[PDB]
């Protein structure tokens, strides 16, 4: 919904993000809250903010909250659920030896239950990573970006070959026909579970993007993590099938992580 910027309060900067500059602050006074300036010239201001109306009824615990927006002035302020410990790539880098897989594999439960929420709604991500995921001050992961990608400007941010697409979370069919999905959401994750079990480990560091995209074409999947259990793999093996349908819902996915939790008892 609008928000007054009157009844905001600067008090911290966070950095500036992939869309502009971020900082710390206090919404009505009682809600911490991060609030983003869009930077100018990077998005399709009218649909962005006509889907942002769209982004703020999806509610979900394990969602970054959207609060509001402030677009009767540029740059675009959005006021969002302030996630303390910051970005979740960092936050798995940080406390690399401070991760017992029970944690892991919860942080793989959060991720999956705010996607199998956005799954139900019909609503796609199209650039799932643990860049896009941040983390609250009691270690709980949410997406956050969701459908940010669809009102991008540059070119290399959305076409298959741009410079700065990622290939290396994207499914074949996105790479080769821009078919994106809800198992392309899926491929996604089980990028995410290697990253999460990983401990945030670059995902093929070592190639460049069109060396990836052909060894994905051809078979080549990520190499099992060495805190991940056969039963993990096996699922972020399983959302990396060639064929589309052959990947399962994240409903599905939640409920094998369900399993492997009861099973890590
Ligand atoms: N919410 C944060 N909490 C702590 N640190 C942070 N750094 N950056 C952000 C951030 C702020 C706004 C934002 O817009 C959104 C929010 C939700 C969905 C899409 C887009 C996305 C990320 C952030």
């Amino acid at each position: 919904m609008e928000i007054d910027p009157k009844d905001l309060t600067f008090l911290k900067e966070l950095g500036t993000g992939q869309f502009g500059v971020v900082k710390y602050g206090k919404w009505r006074g009682q809600y911490d809250v991060a609030i983003r300036m869009i930077r100018e010239g990077s998005m399709s201001e009218d649909e962005f903010i006509e889907e942002a109306k769209v982004m703020m009824n999806l509610s979900h615990e394990k969602l970054v909250q959207l609060y509001g927006v402030c677009t009767k002035q540029r740059p675009i302020f959005i006021i969002t659920e302030y996630m303390a410990n910051g970005c979740l790539l960092n936050y798995l880098r940080e406390m690399r030896h401070r991760f017992q897989t029970q944690q892991l594999l919860e942080m793989c439960k959060d991720v999956c239950e705010a996607m199998e929420y956005l799954e139900s709604k019909q609503f796609l991500h199209r650039d799932l990573a643990a860049r896009n995921c941040l983390v609250n001050d009691q270690g709980v992961v949410k997406v956050s970006d969701f459908g940010m990608t669809r009102y991008v400007l540059d070119d290399e941010y959305t076409s298959s070959t741009g410079s700065k697409f990622p290939v290396k979370w994207a499914s074949p069919e996105v790479l080769m026909y821009s078919k994106f999905s809800s198992k392309s959401d899926i491929w996604a994750f089980g990028v995410l579970m290697w990253e999460i079990y990983s401990l945030g480990k670059m995902p093929y560091e070592r190639f460049t993007n069109s060396e990836t995209a052909e060894h994905i074409a051809q078979g080549l999947r990520l190499p099992r993590p060495h805190l991940a259990s056969e039963r993990v793999y096996t699922i972020m093996y399983s959302c990396w099938h060639e064929k589309a349908d052959e990947r399962p819902s994240f409903k599905i996915l939640l409920s094998n992580i369900l399993d492997v939790m009861d099973e890590e008892s």
